[PDB]
């Protein structure tokens, strides 16, 4: 009841007691392990007033235990106050302090996030007074400008009104605030980002005038209080982009690649004391490999291993010439170098995974554990030459948390 996780590179052992506070379920049983199911039946998100208070109490007890005013009068009164409000209003409202705590700790608990060493340094923007898609557009624009900080990227989250009935729902329909468009071609192939081809088609179905190109930043599709979503284009001066060059291969610039500096996930759901925030875009900075390995070299994404290995002049006839590997490394050297030379914040997969081991040590010390999803923490290249490969990690689900949620167009009772 006090499990141990070993690092097999360093022979370090850490004792995990935090998993005992775990509440949610993982998907695994004693007879089957789902650790590699991407969106397990559990990881996806209507409530009742009865369910709501234990979740509120449980959350409030750890918040007051975090300011070391656990069980005091200030705590018991807040327990009573929210109990009463879940009677009166069948729900409740977080204090600003509670919102900032819960949001930080949802990140802290994000077992698939390798960046969490920064969890306490998160800027929380309270958009709970927002009422229109135009207001969402405004809060998001302030979020982009703030979190971008002229390339000195800063972690932030903007938290729109919580779900109430369900049919009134604030949603950012974009999967991220800044993403490149995907256009299928008349010959079947794909321009831009193939991930977003369906989303790009939705934006055009709502009137987007597509500049049918590669790195065309998509418009925000913002749904406010259940109403139909509306298009807004982020002021281009607010979307910071890094042109990708290589520090040796001067032909690399002719590849004509770029990426945006701000990774800002917008499709997920924040849970805080039973309250559900369906629109809560959050940003940090990139680990290089998300761009250089996944964005650029996934077969179903940009898929540039072909053209890079070409210009490198590589033994491409044979699978075993590791021409794909050799061109994957150059691509990631180039992403890193380009971002660093523009002073745009980026972390390489070695520095990031080291920070996470350090972060794990702190979490087992001053917290008793650190839920971690090996399948997601190990970078998608050079796995075993990074220290997280060698670190046993216990995955368990704690709250507050970020959850997945259905895409809004599969669930929105639309009315033209
Ligand atoms: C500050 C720098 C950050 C870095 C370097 C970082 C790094 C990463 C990476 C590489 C992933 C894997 C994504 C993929 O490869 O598909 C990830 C996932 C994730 N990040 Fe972090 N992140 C950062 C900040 C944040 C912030 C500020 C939040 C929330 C406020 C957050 C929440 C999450 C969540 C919830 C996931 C996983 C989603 C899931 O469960 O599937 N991250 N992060
Ligand atoms: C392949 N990248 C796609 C992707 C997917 C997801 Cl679920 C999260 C992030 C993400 C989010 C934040 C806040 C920082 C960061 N470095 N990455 C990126
Ligand atoms: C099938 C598998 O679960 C899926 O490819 C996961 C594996 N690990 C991952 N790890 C990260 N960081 N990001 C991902 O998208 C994935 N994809
Ligand atoms: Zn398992």
């Amino acid at each position: 009841r006090f499990l141990k996780v070993k690092n097999w590179e360093t022979d370090v052992v850490l004792t995990d007691t935090l998993h005992l506070k775990s509440t949610l379920e993982t998907g695994c049983t004693e007879h089957i392990c789902m650790g590699s199911i991407m969106l397990p039946s559990q990881h996806t998100r209507v409530a009742t007033k009865d369910q709501l208070f234990p979740l509120a109490k449980e959350f409030l007890d750890q918040y007051y235990s975090s300011i070391k005013r656990f069980g005091s009068k200030a705590h018991m009164d807040r327990l009573e106050e929210v109990n009463k409000e879940i009677e009166s209003t069948s729900t409740y409202q977080l204090k600003d302090t509670e919102l900032i705590y819960g949001a930080k700790h949802a990140w802290r608990n994000a077992s698939r996030c390798v960046g969490r060493i920064q969890w306490s340094k998160l800027q929380v923007f309270d958009a709970r007074d927002c009422t229109t898609a135009h207001g969402m557009f405004n809060y998001i624009c302030n979020h982009v400008k703030y979190a971008t900080n002229k390339g000195n990227l800063r972690s932030a989250i903007t938290i729109f009104p919580q779900r109430t009935d369900g049919k009134h729902d604030f949603r950012v329909w974009n999967s991220q605030l800044i993403r490149y468009a995907g256009y299928k071609q008349p010959d079947g192939s794909t321009l831009g980002d193939p991930a977003n081809v369906q989303f790009t088609e939705i934006c055009i179905q709502q009137g987007w005038k597509a500049p049918r190109g590669r790195f065309d930043v998509l418009p925000l599709l913002l749904q406010a209080n259940g109403n139909d979503p509306e298009l807004f284009q982020i002021p281009p001066e607010l979307v910071l982009e890094v042109p990708i060059r290589h520090p040796k291969f001067d032909w690399f610039k002719d590849l004509g690649l770029k990426w945006y500096g701000l990774p800002a996930v917008s499709n997920m759901l924040l849970e805080i004391g039973g309250l559900e925030f369906s629109a809560c875009p959050f940003s940090g900075w990139y680990m290089g490999t998300e761009i250089g390995v996944r964005d650029y070299c996934d077969n179903s994404r940009y898929n540039i291993l072909e053209e890079v290995a070409k210009k490198m002049d590589l033994d491409m006839r044979k699978t075993s010439s590791l021409w794909k590997d050799q061109a994957l490394v150059e691509i990631n050297i180039a992403v890193l170098y380009s971002f660093q030379s523009d002073k745009v914040t980026i972390v390489d997969h070695h520095s990031a995974t080291e920070s996470f081991i350090k972060h794990m040590e702190n979490e087992y010390r001053c917290r008793g554990g650190c839920p971690a999803d090996w399948v997601w923490i190990v970078p998608p290249m050079s796995g075993s030459i990074t220290p997280v490969f060698h670190q046993e990690m216990l995955n368990y689900r704690l709250t507050p948390s970020f959850e997945y949620q259905p895409d809004p167009w599969n669930t929105h009772v639309w009315k033209g």
